[PDB]
């Protein structure tokens, strides 16, 4: 029983993180065999941000330049090169630590462990997950950049996210591990900006079976809508579309309870229409959309 | 920016978590130096769960009764002993990976990290408060207990919570590491349920500091209450009393934002009076009391 924002034990993650100094700003890589990841943004300087030009930036850079340390123990450097909006920092020791792992990438609405970090050093572990707008609403500080997104299957880490910058709302972006960033934004100074988000559906769903499965009942009811019907309630409170697929991924969810999507459906229209009238789910006055079908199941009993 | 519930990063308690079977219970256990520590009603019976006598219990039973594996390894157990409501069992190797470690006992209203293990292998991590009722609300299933609970300070783990048992409402009890319940719980089959409780004043305080560093301040005025008027609004609402030293300890924070406490307490006044009339903080619709002071600070920016 019970129902939290759990993350993916994070031991795996934190033998990778080390500490990249270039000049006189200090971020996190990330160590897996011979190679350190870094934000490329480690080789700016404040008369660098305005139009950087990296290219020419790394050009001017020397393996001496980059100073890595594992823990207490200095790494040394003897390649670099760039990738898209990372740095790969050749070292001339594997990490004897590297997990299993893979580079993937995240869709929109799926969810993800971050192991924020500070100075190469592990600060916290919590959940995540990527908007519908490909930012997410993460806790980071001055000094976090380079700290890393994932989710463990078995023995392997997939990891989907790099950490770069903040945005003027809070938020934050960053890249995938090949250094393609989630969304329009870029690793220079801009006015860039957030742009309008929706609400994940299909989570918001999950998370009332989440709730069903541990007994909250209260927002039921016996009424059924049409997939068409409930479509335009959604476009109406901001929501996105609900797919026959999402109807599908729904399905092992719907069977534990024997309750039909479309008629959990029902009870979401009129909670969007109606609210809570003073009452909660799972400990939340507001409808929670963090949590995917899989983090449902992960989490919560099977029986039935 | 951000503020999220975030747990401490879990590693080096996955490296101390060992799978204990004895007859066909299975839980968890921790293994530190050569002792693995876990819940002594591994050794009960369906047949002894109404009156044990685990005093009888454990006299029957042999080091050979209890296989002990870390991994794919299996440990061998060479004594056994019982301490309160935990059961000590020596083991023939010490376990390389133990960290430097303490075992402390916490207060209510205090937070720790929760590693969740099925079959001595680590699920997930989160963020629990002891409550004031001596329960915590977590996230265990059948296979959980012996789970254990801590947080770190620099490389020092501190052990704090081990997990026995989930009580009707769905909540959880269980014991510090010497063996001591917390709380009126026993680990045998009766009606016991939950007491009342209340909400922690001083961590509802030390949240809306958080929520004024992270920009919002739509709670704020221009009042500023006593302490003794203040506690009886606390009282009507089922809140503890704040005291001086609450208000000696939310000092920093009051510094930082430059709101005095008391001040900030005719906010919470007239939230619990009022309501939220439609609006959030910190992506919530109702007052979050499992973050402390120390959870607040070691979280948020320190500018000011
Ligand atoms: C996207 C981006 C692009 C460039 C930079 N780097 C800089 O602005 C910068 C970097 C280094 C310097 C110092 N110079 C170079 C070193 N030395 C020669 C002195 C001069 C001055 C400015 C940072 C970022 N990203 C940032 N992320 C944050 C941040 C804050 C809170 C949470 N998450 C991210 C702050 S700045
Ligand atoms: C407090 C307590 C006291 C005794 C027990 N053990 C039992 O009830 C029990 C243990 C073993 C058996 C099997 N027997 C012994 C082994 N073998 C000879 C077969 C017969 C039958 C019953 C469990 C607990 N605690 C439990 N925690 C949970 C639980 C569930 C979900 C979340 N957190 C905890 C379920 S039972």
């Amino acid at each position: 029983s019970g129902f939290r924002k759990m993350a993916f034990p994070s031991g795996k993650v934190e033998g990778c993180m080390v500490q990249v100094t270039c000049g006189t700003t200090t971020l996190n890589g990330l160590w897996l065999d011979d190679v350190v990841y870094c934000p490329r943004h480690v080789i700016c300087t404040s008369e660098d941000m305005l139009n950087p030009n990296y290219e020419d930036l790394l050009i001017r850079k020397s393996n001496h330049n980059f100073l890595v340390q594992a823990g207490n123990v200095q790494l040394r450097v003897i390649g670099h090169s760039m990738q898209n909006c990372v740095l790969k920092l050749k070292v001339d020791t594997a990490n004897p630590k590297t997990p299993k792992y893979k580079f993937v990438r995240i869709q929109p609405g799926q969810t993800f462990s971050v192991l924020a970090c500070y100075n190469g050093s592990p600060s916290g572990v919590y959940q995540c997950a990527m908007r519908p707008n490909f930012t997410i609403k993460g806790s980071f500080l001055n000094g976090s950049c380079g700290s890393v997104g994932f989710n463990i299957d078995y023995d392997c880490v997939s990891f989907c996210y790099m950490h770069h910058m903040e945005l003027p709302t809070g938020v934050h972006a960053g890249t995938d591990l090949e250094g393609n960033f989630y969304g329009p934004f870029v690793d220079r100074q801009t006015a860039q900006a957030a742009g309008t988000d929706t609400t994940i559906t299909v989570n918001v769903l999950a998370w009332l079976y989440a709730a069903v499965i541990n007994g909250d009942r209260w927002f039921l009811n016996r009424f059924t809508t049409t997939l068409n019907d409930f479509n335009l309630v959604a476009m109406k409170y901001n929501y996105e579309p609900l797919t026959q697929d999402h109807v599908d991924i729904l399905g092992p969810l719907s069977a534990q309870t024997g309750i039909a999507v479309l008629d959990m459906c029902a009870s979401l229209k009129e909670l969007l229409q109606n609210g809570m009238n003073g009452r909660t789910i799972l400990g939340s006055a507001l409808l929670e959309d963090e949590f995917t079908p899989f983090d449902v199941v992960r989490q919560c009993s099977g029986v039935t």
